[PDB]
């Protein structure tokens, strides 16, 4: 009651190959759905389509979210690792929640008194054995903010199961928190938590230098041919033949080349000046998006791909990119100065743009009469030879995503950037331990439904031990690095402005240093 | 005072020829009788039949009851032990009482 | 010839982690193609089209196919097995052929 349960932790370390980044917050948790859970629908939330349609469940607790980049990385410690590591992954995770407090709010005669009540528990549980629907890595909201400075509430766990419409089917599951060993906290106690991440490959925060189809020496030619003419090319009567070349320094196309560019699923080609774009409501209609169980759902972002080509920044795909919201921004229609679009052009070497064709095949047999048909190919699964580059991760996005339980996964790395873990850092879950109000004088066998208003707060750390590849480039001239403008404004990035709001400006990617292909 | 008595254990264990269920709960007790043993018959409960009749006492204490299959095996617990086993009897029971708060 | 070779062991055993299926038969061999390797193909067989052309070889030999999951599990057994069980997945195997006799 009288003694801190820890201290504020909230530094980088850097011992060369690693660093740990520790960081330490102050959270609130209410008391969700009056201490029930309640099973939800797309009904109760006001009836929708059937793509929208759901079933699921809401219960009376909180869980921690620890999942964004922004949560443990400084802007400077995210600079510091962006500008001299090829890669990089999580070691082992480090979670501790201390002093807390379980206020007591008593609200009488429009007067609020909030008194703590020190013999109040709360219980604190981590699935360590997912047997709960995994929640995070779907890139909701509730995170650790990225400033230390400011206080989090902590978001309600609820989650969805099998549905036909805004019913439940058989298979439909109910899994009740309180069914798993939760451990009560009084002010006073502390709930330590380790965890230590599987092996996962390291995060290629570097971009190409050398175009995947531009591998060869321009000074030689091949000693292969190509099919070069296929008709006398002039006489005036030009008649049938077949004459072959070599490729060389200057028929670059026509070389032979041992690989092939990644995967596509093409994407809408959307323009950021409204008036490019054509006059319909094509958001829905004109989206590219995946069929399952009946329903339609959007492929957003999708696999990886290049989000335009050279000299093309105005455009971007449809749904490809990942989309983050200045500070404040709002929720719904809310304009395009009021987001940051990512630009995953640095991949344009190996990966195809999101927005073209990925190749153009034969469909046809030409015959003396029947000529040379091609279609393009929107949609290309991988083929043997094919290689491509993962999606960026962005200071402001996801870590990590559980690979689903599935016994057949390709590539199980998550299409919204991060670390795809069979076994991820576990959910940790909390709430509030009921405090009942004086019951009836006279035994009622219904269960109690008057309970003491209260709250939780206090603090959590949160220490990961990120594995780094440092930078052995052998190039002459210098990189490009990511550094802040030296010009003057009036206000400094990543910094709070007059009123104390801390704001991000824009989201910086990993891929500034240059390697070979 | 600010330290807890007790953690929360609400789940079943088989271990093949057992099964171990624990099952906690938040109880709450009000002052019964204000406190005063209060002599009972089927006259202070508004009289009755001879079939009816009674003679006993309240007492100020409340008791615990947790005679109920449903308070120790969930439905699904329930159906794992009635679709696998042929017969099942009681071992061993450990009460706990914990993380007590007497409200004014 | 007048000592059996093997008994008829058909039944399963269940040890928790993992489940022994034992299946026991009596089969019959004729003698085939009259001891003669013939060649076989789509023509010979009546003739058919391009997708259901065909070129091989008839043996004299016969072989013995437990490939399905009922030649071990019975129906019971497989409910239990589907009932209580995440995953499954062959550990080894055990073949015997016993009581052989060569009727003229
Ligand atoms: C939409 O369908 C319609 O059009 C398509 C094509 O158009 S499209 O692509 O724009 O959609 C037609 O489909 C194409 O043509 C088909 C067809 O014509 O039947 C068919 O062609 C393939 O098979 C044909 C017959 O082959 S056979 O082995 O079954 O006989 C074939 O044409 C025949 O060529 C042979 C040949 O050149 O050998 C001819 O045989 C003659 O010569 C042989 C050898 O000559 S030699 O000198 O003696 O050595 C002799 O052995 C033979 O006795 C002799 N026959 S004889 O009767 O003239 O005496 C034969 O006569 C020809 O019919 C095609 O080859 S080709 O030579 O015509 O180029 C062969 N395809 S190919 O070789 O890859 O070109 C296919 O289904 C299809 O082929 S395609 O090239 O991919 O297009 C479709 O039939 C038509 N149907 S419709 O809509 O209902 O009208």
């Amino acid at each position: 009651v009288g003694n801190s349960s820890g201290n504020w932790h909230c530094d980088s370390t850097w011992m060369g190959d690693r660093v740990i980044t520790t960081s330490t917050r102050t959270w609130a948790l209410p008391t969700y759905n009056n201490h029930l859970y309640k099973q939800i629908s797309n009904s109760t939330s006001g009836g929708s389509s059937n793509d929208n349609a759901y079933f699921g469940y809401s219960t009376p607790w909180g869980y921690f979210d620890f999942n964004r980049f922004h949560c443990h990385f400084s802007p400077r410690d995210w600079q510091r690792l962006i500008n001299n590591n090829w890669g990089f992954r999580p070691k082992r995770l480090s979670f501790k929640l201390f002093n807390i407090q379980v206020k007591e709010v008593t609200q009488n005669e429009g007067t609020k008194t909030i008194a703590n009540n020190l013999t109040s528990t709360i219980q604190v549980f981590t699935d360590s054995e997912y047997q709960l629907p995994y929640v995070l890595g779907s890139a909701h909201q509730g995170c650790l903010p990225p400033f230390p400075a400011d206080v989090f509430m902590i978001p309600q766990y609820g989650y969805l199961t099998l549905n036909n419409g805004s019913q439940a089917v058989g298979r439909s599951s109910f899994y009740c928190l309180e069914y798993f060993p939760s451990q009560m906290l009084r002010t006073g106690n502390n709930f330590q938590f380790t965890y230590t991440f599987e092996d996962v490959p390291f995060h290629s925060s570097y971009a190409h230098s050398q175009s995947l189809d531009r591998l060869m020496n321009p000074l030689i030619d091949q000693y292969l041919y190509y099919l070069s003419r296929t008709q006398t090319t002039g006489g005036t009567t030009n008649t049938q033949t077949l004459g072959f070349s070599q490729g060389g320094p200057n028929t670059m196309a026509n070389q032979a080349k041992n690989w092939l560019p990644g995967p596509c699923y093409r994407q809408q080609r959307v323009s950021k000046t409204s008036a490019d774009n054509n006059n319909s409501e094509y958001s829905w209609t004109g989206a590219t998006k995946y069929h399952l169980n009946g329903r339609d759902s959007l492929v957003n972002p999708g696999p990886a791909m290049a989000s335009h080509k050279d000299d093309e920044e105005k455009f971007f795909p449809q749904s490809g990119v990942l989309i983050f919201g200045k500070q404040g921004s709002e929720k719904t229609n809310v304009d395009i100065e009021k987001v940051m679009i990512t630009d995953e052009e640095e991949i344009r070497t190996t990966n195809p743009v999101a927005t073209e064709q990925y190749g153009s095949v034969s469909t046809n047999l030409q015959r003396g009469n029947r000529q040379a048909a091609t279609a393009d190919v929107n949609t290309q699964g991988v083929l043997p030879g094919m290689v491509w580059q993962d999606r960026d991760v962005y200071l402001q996005g996801p870590i990590w995503a559980k690979i689903p339980h599935t016994d057949g996964h390709f590539h199980p790395s998550p299409l919204m950037g991060g670390f795809g873990l069979k076994h991820p850092p576990p959910q940790i879950l909390i709430k509030n331990t009921p405090v009942p109000a004086d019951p009836p004088t006279t035994f009622n066998q219904s269960k109690l439904n008057s309970f003491i208003t209260q709250y939780s707060t206090g603090q959590v750390s949160v220490e990961i031990e990120w594995e780094l590849q440092k930078e052995n480039s052998k190039r002459w001239n210098p990189e490009i690095q990511y550094t802040s403008n030296y010009y003057k404004s009036t206000s400094v990035d990543f910094a709070v402005n007059t009123e104390g709001v801390y704001s991000e400006p824009r989201p910086i990617g990993t891929r500034y240093l240059t390697r070979n292909l």
